[PDB]
């Protein structure tokens, strides 16, 4: 027999990620190298490893919308809800979904699409918000010009485990 | 940091249930039959009793449906996915879904309604699936043609893990 | 070449509807004559004719369900909205929904599922609300123990013409 | 009574659409491109003109999606619907929607975006299928390996009937 796990987290840890869409504001390579370092953000500090699928079903499917978009959290125009993904599970769960009312960046300009995505592949794979105000899972956005702050790695390696410590 | 914890079991024994609407396959009786005897499966092994609302809210809210029917994990038409069950916790845990794409009988004409839902009501209380597979946890509908059914052990002990004998 | 039409109707005489699922509250037999009347309301003074399917994808999906059920208009527990329909078109187009929070009846008590499906298929046919007090589509809820107010013929006849007068 | 009126066609001859998010399949340019040329297959023959918003509500919102999208009419994966398009009015009037499990193309690999979206525009303009095949309304995609596009004389004429020529 089998009891469910204790909490919400990937069974696995090879994860595929697909880039649905793609926001107008960025050129199609500046959204995957931003996808791709958040990823290694929980990667490097966790036995998980990230594939990314051009097409068909991947665990973490990422799109940009606006208004509504197929879940129950439409989203609200520029400001306010910036992007939302869903905790680890079938189907929706892990997806990740970015509001393009908003003005994604590679820069300190509008909302960073790195820094964001970081926070929101947090979600995906298994934490909720933090109450650390220094901590990447804390509400807040505030852009730093990257080093995944201690109590992220707790989060995640409670998780996951550490992966390989060196 | 915060992840998002499951509920492992029900932190109480006298749990409630509603049928929400019937499938047009069974009669009314039928459906009610095969329901409690699903519950029975499980309650017969622990301390767990099930009591029947008429009304409002209860702990296991059970439906037919099809397509998408107000959970974003559609049904899928006739074959493919029979039903599905949230785990133990508030709000959506512990409900179950029918797809009602297919056919669901009191004998062996389509699927056993009572042997899946007694499977359905396992996820309800907090079993995943087992890999034995003669057990009722198994994801796999067979169907033997005797007209008792006897919880095997496999089951009887994932279930009580959890909530102890009766 | 084709432009539109300039209401939303049907395109054809010859209609389905399909009964997904049932309420607790009637007998099968008892939601089948309810609805049969409902679309007879219709059918005597225009051209359209009902069929009824049992399984597969019909023109008029007709569900019972409560709360969330798969579309931006969840329903709301006891009273308040009682049902709501989607005018002719594609998918979800017709389709008409019952909140199985309310009690549906074939008595005076209650709501009469008769009146109330002849009002929901008046939606899914093409028509609205009306202003005629009288009218079955005006949107307020008395009970009659049945001949359809001219209003609505008006209405369904604009749409669809009259069929065989005698 | 009421019925539900279609707008039969855009009642100002300036239109706005806006391109919300983009394709993985192409570069923003090339869908650019594609969009502007298909838009210009119906102001050539009309005193219709385009214009594009970058933020906020234009009239033709155009997106890129897959399976459940935000209107319920969900994309079904590679092949089968490619893409649909909502007629003249208010809010999702207008709007045209490209399944992204499709793989569209500025040539032939794939489903061509101009080719398609100048089909789409047809609805977003006011006009149904043709039953001419050669068509451009008619609703079965094929390519003819030119590289300029003719809109043809029954497409010319649908929406002529509606706006007057150029
Ligand atoms: C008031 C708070 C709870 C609302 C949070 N927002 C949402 C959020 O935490 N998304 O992950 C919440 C409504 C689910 S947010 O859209 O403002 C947002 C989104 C991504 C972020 C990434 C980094 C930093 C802050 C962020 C804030
Ligand atoms: C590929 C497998 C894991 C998909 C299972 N299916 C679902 C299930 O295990 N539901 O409890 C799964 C998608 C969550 S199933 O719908 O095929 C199903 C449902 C009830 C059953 C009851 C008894 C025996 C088999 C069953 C199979
Ligand atoms: C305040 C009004 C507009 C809300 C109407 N209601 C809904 C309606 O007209 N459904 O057809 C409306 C929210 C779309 S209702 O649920 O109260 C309702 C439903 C069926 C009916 C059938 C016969 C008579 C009355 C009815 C009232
Ligand atoms: C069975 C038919 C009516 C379904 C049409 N299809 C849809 C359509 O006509 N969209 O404009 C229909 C379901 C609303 S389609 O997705 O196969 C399609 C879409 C764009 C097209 C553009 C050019 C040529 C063909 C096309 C076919
Ligand atoms: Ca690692
Ligand atoms: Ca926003
Ligand atoms: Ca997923
Ligand atoms: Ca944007
Ligand atoms: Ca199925
Ligand atoms: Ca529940
Ligand atoms: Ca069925
Ligand atoms: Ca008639
Ligand atoms: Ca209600
Ligand atoms: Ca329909
Ligand atoms: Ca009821
Ligand atoms: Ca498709
Ligand atoms: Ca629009
Ligand atoms: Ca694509
Ligand atoms: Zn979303
Ligand atoms: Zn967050
Ligand atoms: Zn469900
Ligand atoms: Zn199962
Ligand atoms: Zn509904
Ligand atoms: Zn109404
Ligand atoms: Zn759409
Ligand atoms: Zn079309």
């Amino acid at each position: 027999y089998n009891v469910f796990p204790r909490t919400l987290k990937w069974s696995k840890m090879n994860l595929t990620y697909r880039i649905v869409n793609y926001t107008p504001d960025m050129t199609h390579s500046e959204v995957e190298k931003a996808f791709k370092k958040a990823f290694k953000v929980w990667s490097d500090v966790t036995p998980l490893n990230f594939t990314r699928l051009h097409d068909g079903i991947a665990d973490i499917m990422i799109s940009f919308g606006i208004k509504e978009h197929g879940d129950f959290y439409p989203f609200d125009g520029p400001s306010g809800l910036l992007a939302h993904a869903f905790p680890p599970g079938p189907n929706y769960g892990g997806d990740a979904h970015f509001d393009d009312d908003e003005t994604w960046t590679s820069s300190s300009k509008g909302y960073n699409l790195f820094l964001v995505a970081a926070h929101e592949f947090g979600h995906s794979l298994g934490l909720d918000h933090s109450k650390d105000p220094g901590a990447l899972m804390f509400p807040i956005y505030t852009y730093t010009g990257f080093m995944l702050p201690d109590d992220d790695v707790q989060g995640i390696q409670s998780l996951y485990g550490p992966g390989d410590e060196d």
